[PDB]
């Protein structure tokens, strides 16, 4: 019965979730900008559409805490399966701790098939007034890699 | 067991016996006759229409519907569950699954907004009454397990 | 000694009690209306009898807080009985709450044996200024069904 | 001009309203469909995918201001979500007393997947029960459950 | 003759080969089929109705006796449960050794569902390794396999 | 943890994941390359094929073998159960799961009769011989989980 | 995970398979009898086929060390199913005790609907060279009932 207890649960809001949505939104708005330009003769505007048909993800996961990470995970496949996408296209890599996370995501977005990676993790303690070095790292890691590459990547951990 | 999930699954339950047993034919006489329903859910079809607004609330709802339904003899594996945006439209999707000849009873979940309202509420009173109405016009129970913030 | 004690009451002012007098009077009410018309040459006036003998009753009754109801019941059992209607001729119909009163007494009304519906239960609050949707339902359910088979049904309900 | 679409949209009553319309649109059309073979409980929900669905759209012209932001939410919406601006029917109307009606007769064309309705009403500065907005809610509800196709609601108080 | 129809032949070998012949052949026929949605482990199981299926038999004639109480067991197992008795191809051959190759032929024809073997075996009075016995259980195995087709063996020791 | 249905079991998860890694390009060098399985079921698609002969013992064998999987990070959703009347024609139904696309392993379950043959047994010999080509011809691993009774 | 432990059982040789085969037997060699004769010149021979398909069945259980009693029941449907018969035809009433299946089998098979019975249920005790009354009655009482209808009935009882 425990199977349909989980499986009854909803994913909708959780920072997977909106994870997953700032990636295909990425990822769409990029295809347009390297494509051709407009007429002119007007303010040309450029954002992204949500449909996932086409694309392909790759989620990069610590493990630390895997009773909320899990769930945010799920967040995320169900964000890119209900606005068209193939769970064909999805790579998952799991990695022992945060501290892992920007090696990792490095390795995926080198790989020509894939086009936005996705992060997700939680942080320790993090409810202190004071610099954490961890913390610090992993953000800018994952922020060097995307400009470095020129393919985006979000960033969705939480602090527990 | 203190839910109100587990309440409304106990009544359609219940209401699904009892008019199984009203259609049968009358008894002889001598008597006056009673009529109630039995808590055995064996052979029961189910359906369950919950909505995602304020999900923190509903799936302790939907918990305890499936879990009471189970617990009294159901089988699981005659539950239907359909999730919607919003409340406004449980009574859209709870006249669909009515209509199915295959179910037996409809369970409705749902969390409506703070009820500190001036005089009426528009949108609250929209629900209760398109359920009420179902009911009535297609014959069979449906069972209101909403609560207000 | 308790049986005594609960049999040595009277139920004769209860809301149970008006209630099936209504039912008794309207329902003979009916089979003058609806048979032949009078010889005019004066005003004609129609007025149902007390007379309770040939009729049948159904009573749907809800379970929340079974102390007080169960006297509302006997005291709509007693009124029948009193009047000359035969305990034979009454269906009675247990339901486990406010909510479903109006779907029960539409399948009872539906019969062509039964010639009107009592209905009784206990309202769950009631004394505060605002609207309630249980209350307001139940009322709507029951008119309406009146009104569209034709058939009377009296309110037999209270506030507590 | 530019200033006007330069302005963001994502997340009015327009883009919320049509949100649900078009995933009420994807659970319909899968419950018609036929049963799954069993063996589990049996789950139902609708995706966001809007391309191939047809949409009809019934907005007041009272508060000129105020409708125009909430309608091209929800265009901006559809369009987003995969949907063509080819299959939109946009009808407008004097006052929000005559949307039901209007309403109406959108849904009962065959072309037609879901409707969505777009209003405001006026707020009198003191609490009492407005006439005009209870009728409106009460005749859509009534629509969908006759016609058996899914209506949104999307009006706001002024 | 009525002597012989009033014996008896439900339980031996021929009912227990063609019963088998019955579930594998419906068997194969769900599998083929398309794959049911999920949300469970999917198990199957051949049904135990044989009308509309289409049935070989291979049967050798040495110890004319024995033989045709199995030959008729293995028919009345297929009537008995609907088949129909237009819908069975029965092949005689001298012997035991030459029951492969004519069960090869029998296989390879696109109107059959199964095939069932039949004979008996000379059992000498000393127990040493048949090489007769042996090549019959080897050649019929591996036709399975190859043409992807169930074969039942109901051969019987003397 | 003790029966043939669970070791079967483990034999399979691991040459699932055996042949994963096989089939990756090869290291750079400066060592030994040295190539092994590892026992996590996760995302691999299971087929059992199991006979109904002597059915006392096999259903304690294929209760190991299921839950092998399971507790080992298998999802049950996976699992494909096919039931055949005897052990002669294990071989023939293997042969039709092994050759879909969406199937990683398969395991064979069943029991043979006793094993105090004057020199040899010519229903055991064919179950073995068929299923061990089968593996060598579609380069797909199949475990042999028979037992004699 | 226990629904599949007890989903992945087979119920292929319990006695309530048995029990199933001999009412399918029995109802179709009924159908033969009753119908037009041979054309002679040979020895008439009756036999009745195992299809399934068409025919109503009733199954009465008894409530005693359900544990057993369950597992009788499904393989008693399970050979009804495999056989071409429709799960929509199998009418199943439980009974507290083995006392009470004669006399609610009389009911079943009275109906005209029904064209075999299906008796199953567990005996107390039996392991001793007595008498037992209540094994007797249930044994004379189904006997009794078939002859009388002309309906078979079957008995699939067992001892532990």
């Amino acid at each position: 019965l425990e199977q349909a207890i989980e499986r009854a649960g909803t994913k909708h809001g959780n920072k997977g979730w909106e994870a997953a949505l700032s990636a295909i939104e990425m990822a769409n708005l990029f295809k347009s900008l390297r494509g051709t330009g407009g007429s002119g003769s007007s303010m040309e505007i450029y954002e992204g559409k949500l449909t996932a048909e086409g694309l392909r993800f790759g989620i990069v996961a610590s493990r630390f805490n895997h009773a909320l990470v899990d769930r945010l995970v799920e967040g995320a496949i169900d964000s890119i399966v209900r606005h068209g996408g193939r769970e064909e296209d999805i790579t998952l890599v799991r990695v022992p701790g945060s501290w892992e996370i920007p090696v990792a995501a490095g390795e995926l977005a080198r790989k020509e098939d894939i086009d936005a990676v996705i992060a997700i993790g939680v942080l320790i303690r993090g409810c202190t007034p004071h610099f954490d070095y961890i913390a610090s790292e992993v953000s800018k890691g994952l922020a060097n890699l995307s400009l470095e590459l020129r393919k985006p990547i979000t960033f969705g951990v939480i602090t527990a």
